[PDB]
């Protein structure tokens, strides 16, 4: 699909990236084949990832681990907000007691549950937009 936000994980360095299968992680180059993720406002704060084109719904399951399911639910419910110059941050809605957030280890690999949160820089997503959708 035409790349929309290049969402640059601010841990480490690499594009979030959701992998046919369902999966999610990170890859260094917005070039790469599949970091064509959109949000879907559900309303005036909250969003649904959902991958543009192969459709997946970019997920935070219940221990945290993070994958793409089916449908838009609430695992793929993120709070969205701007926290750092411009830097966006996708917290679970379904988590909200805890507050958890959809961040890269280091490598670049989706980070896990319940810990994620205002302290590393993982949390932190730079979008470079490149189409205005």
């Amino acid at each position: 699909y035409k790349k929309p936000k290049l969402l640059y994980c601010s841990n480490g360095g690499h594009f979030l990236r959701i992998l046919p299968d369902g999966t999610v992680d990170g890859t260094r180059d917005r070039s790469d084949q599949h970091i064509q993720l959109q949000l879907s406002a559900e309303s005036v704060g909250e969003v649904y990832i959902k991958s543009t084109e192969t459709g997946q719904y970019l997920a935070m399951d219940t221990d945290g681990l993070l994958y793409g399911s089916q449908t838009p639910n609430e695992e793929c419910l993120f709070l969205e907000r701007l926290e750092e110059n411009h830097y966006n941050t996708y917290i679970s809605k379904k988590h909200a007691e805890k507050n958890w957030f959809v961040g890269l280890k280091k490598n670049g690999s989706c980070k896990r549950g319940p810990r994620t949160h205002y302290g590393q820089k993982a949390i932190l997503f730079l979008p470079l937009p490149v189409s205005s959708d």
